[PDB]
């Protein structure tokens, strides 16, 4: 049978491009969404028109709460139910906004910027591992600018740092199960002009290309690695 | 007057050593504690006998919850209430225990490991900054964050997040003259419940002396970062690890 | 026409697997070698049997000296002479041996370890850029550069310098459309001289499979970085280490 | 009785401030210089006025060559001949200039890689072979991962010095020799540089919109060689005002 992948936040932008490329490579896909139901179904419709019953949607709020563990279990379960297997988890969903240190409640901001960006990936990783010839792997969507962060983005940056720690800890702990764990770290008119490879427009498809590599048989010895896909931006001094 | 410092988890071990060395340097100190009330009061008693009215205690749970922002605000408020100023914040308190991927509910583990290690330092940083000389924050990091112990993912995530806070807060608070740095132990004071044979296994890994860091050695790096000799240093994390992090598998 | 690639130290082991995979992908190849003439010519013959006029050899010593720039210029020139273009440079050649701090002279060890691992890649990069589609350079780095082998200081210095070159050249060559990236093996093909018991010692450290990387697995990451699927990737170093660099002492 | 230190490139700027602070802390000092003889001698004379027979100068070119190992051995030897001991080595001397990809190139290699990396390696070898609170401090660069355009050889040399710091920390730890680094961002700016250009760099620094003084860099060196750092080895302390944290 065809392998199957879960992509979180898959309705639009980067998650959509990732789901499309996995599907094109022969994966069946779970398109996770929170609010973007119309877009998720529209994508599933397009993929199913290409190959019948190869795409399903799954609703879950990835905010941290007492029910986040159940929601993450359901995302993984939905893959097994539709397809009988779950070979690939892509932790792509993320919240992004500033949280200034000097002036949503702050604990709501914690729930979104830490919950969605780090805790949901952790819980999804647990559920994925617990439910397990094969080529099993997880890819976490990191941030190339994690060590040169945007001003007043402390909670966002903390969450993306935690995600690096998860990538490394899970790579170590899941290696005995043959589960590889890796990351892809994107960068980004003012910003475009900073990018060394700025002649090329940045695209969601370029991010997806790195995800496709990492889940492929061409990356079977790669675990705990984070691939920057940033056009050189992180190399540029102030 | 004398400057004042908040040290979290200061009743015992590394936090106590930091509080003691800050006090010896001339600081008035808030000794934060959670469960170790007898030890915290005993320490404050010793310090106050040395110089009267220079130490207070402050109890707070630093587990994440909807009241954590108020608890962190209160810790900073206690320093201003006792001493009329708050010059230094040391984020030392930490929960440390395994959370295998394959007692406590997972959401409790998240609240404790991510709350103590990262969210509380964030909220304390917010409160410290908002309440405002040589002002600085020192975060107790971990030199082994990139070579983590097996089955400690939540602990490791929290310490990674603490590196992110150190860097983000250094950037953002620099215009206010608040420096933000870290001290990253490798192996220092081993868990009390750890057997000696297991302690020795870890000691033997350390290139510089085949021994763990003393609490004083960790405190020495904190003292440097808060001192005038570190006035241009912000966003730096000083490993105090005897070379441990350089040793391959 | 078909694009062309220079692979240094391509007669044997990882460089050979890289040359083969680039050839299989459609590249014409310059097989650079130093001492392994029989192996280099044998490889070129095998590749030419597959597609005529798609492989040549080029001999050069990559030890540092006042003639190293001419040797590196010649390697790039050989690709233009054979194929009329040079699209890819893979800096794979390496000297590897201990140089303790406490029968070669020290300046020979410097010339060999720093020359082959760092200076030659720099000069080859200069020549490649000056002679100039999907142009790129791939440097063979080392996943263990921050947890080095005992008594390998010069080797480790050379590999650190190669990280610096990768980043500096990525920055400087980006406006010419030349990407510069690295592939960092952990334990891959072990030294020929090594005993089986010692080889197994190292194999057992690797989390993913308890085995070293095959040459083919290292080559796979090089193939990705030179491909159209990596056109926004520059200044990146991909570890291909089975998790080895994540394992504490 | 009093410990002794070698400081390379100690005649001016950062190395001068390091030599002064070490001397103030109680060290006897070898002031290494290459071209700056008058400044080296003036510093030695000032230090000897403070305490007799506590400073000497030592001339050497630290460019890579067949004679570099002997030169580096002689620098370390000069400390033992003057003071009977050598407790601290500070690798401060540096060549710094652009080397665009697109002086001969091999001269540039010899200068940039020799001063910044090979000379520190050879001095480390000689220091260790000759051997309490022993340590080495290497002057690194906080911007090694966000380098200036067209500075590849300089950047390669400073990356190699990070590798040396870590490899030597590991290998010399059994001998009780600690090996650490101090990594400035922008400190003392080139003397010729216009104030208007200096200001473009100063404005980038989060902490105070100014460059580090030489004394602030020296303060981190003094901490690292002190009894307060006796468990610290293989560590590189940035002294950069937050500069390395600032995105493009
Ligand atoms: N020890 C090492 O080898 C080592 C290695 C790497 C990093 N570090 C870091 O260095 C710092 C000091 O280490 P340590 O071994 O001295 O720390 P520790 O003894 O493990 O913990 C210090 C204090 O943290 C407080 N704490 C724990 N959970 C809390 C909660 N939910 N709310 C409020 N306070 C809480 C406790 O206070 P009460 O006792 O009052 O309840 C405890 O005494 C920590 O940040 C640690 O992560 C230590
Ligand atoms: N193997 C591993 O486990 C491992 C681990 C980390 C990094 N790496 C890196 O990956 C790359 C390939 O590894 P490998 O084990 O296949 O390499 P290797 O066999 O050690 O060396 C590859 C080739 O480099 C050439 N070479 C050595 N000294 C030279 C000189 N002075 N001038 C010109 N060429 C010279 C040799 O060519 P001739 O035979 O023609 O003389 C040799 O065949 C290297 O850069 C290595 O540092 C490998
Ligand atoms: N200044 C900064 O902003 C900055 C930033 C990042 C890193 N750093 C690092 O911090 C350290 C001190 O910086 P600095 O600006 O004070 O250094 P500097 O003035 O550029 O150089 C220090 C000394 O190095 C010596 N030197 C240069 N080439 C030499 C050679 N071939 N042989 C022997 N000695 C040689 C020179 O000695 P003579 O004058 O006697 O010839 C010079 O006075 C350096 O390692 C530098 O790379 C500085
Ligand atoms: O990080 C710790 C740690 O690695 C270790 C550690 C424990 C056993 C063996 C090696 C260790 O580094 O102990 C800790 C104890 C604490 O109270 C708090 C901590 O953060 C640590
Ligand atoms: O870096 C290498 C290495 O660590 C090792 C290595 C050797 C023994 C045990 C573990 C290792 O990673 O082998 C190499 C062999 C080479 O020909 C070239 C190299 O760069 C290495
Ligand atoms: O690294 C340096 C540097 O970045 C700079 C620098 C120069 C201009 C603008 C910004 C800088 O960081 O100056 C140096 C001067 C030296 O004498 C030696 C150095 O290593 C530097």
């Amino acid at each position: 049978e065809a392998p199957a992948a879960v992509v979180t936040g898959a309705a639009k932008r980067i998650g959509r491009a990732i789901a499309v490329k996995l599907h094109q490579t022969g994966y069946r896909v779970v398109i996770h969404y929170h609010n973007s139901a119309e877009a998720a179904v529209s994508l599933a419709d397009e993929l199913n028109k290409e190959r019948s019953n190869t795409a399903v949607v799954c609703q879950a709020d990835l905010t941290n709460s007492n029910v986040l563990p159940a929601s993450c279990e359901e995302i993984i379960n939905s893959c097994f139910r539709a397809f009988g297997r779950c070979d690939v988890l892509v932790n792509n969903a993320s919240a992004f906004y500033p949280t200034p240190l000097v002036q949503k409640t702050v604990e709501t901001q914690v729930a979104e910027l830490i919950g969605t960006n780090a805790i949901a990936p952790f819980l999804l990783t647990m559920s994925f591992a617990q439910r397990q010839s094969s080529n099993l792997s997880i890819v976490n969507l990191c941030d190339a600018m994690v060590d040169q962060p945007c001003m007043a983005f402390s909670l966002y940056n903390m969450g993306k740092h935690a995600l690096v720690g998860l990538t490394q800890s899970a790579a170590l702990e899941l290696a005995p199960y043959g589960i590889r764990v890796n990351g892809v770290a994107p960068g980004v008119d003012k910003w475009r002009r900073k990018v060394p490879l700025g002649r090329r427009e940045a695209s969601a498809e370029q991010i997806a290309d790195a995800v496709i590599f990492l889940v492929s048989g061409s990356a079977q010895y790669i675990t705990g690695s984070i691939i920057k896909v940033d056009g050189g931006l992180s190399l540029v001094h102030a």
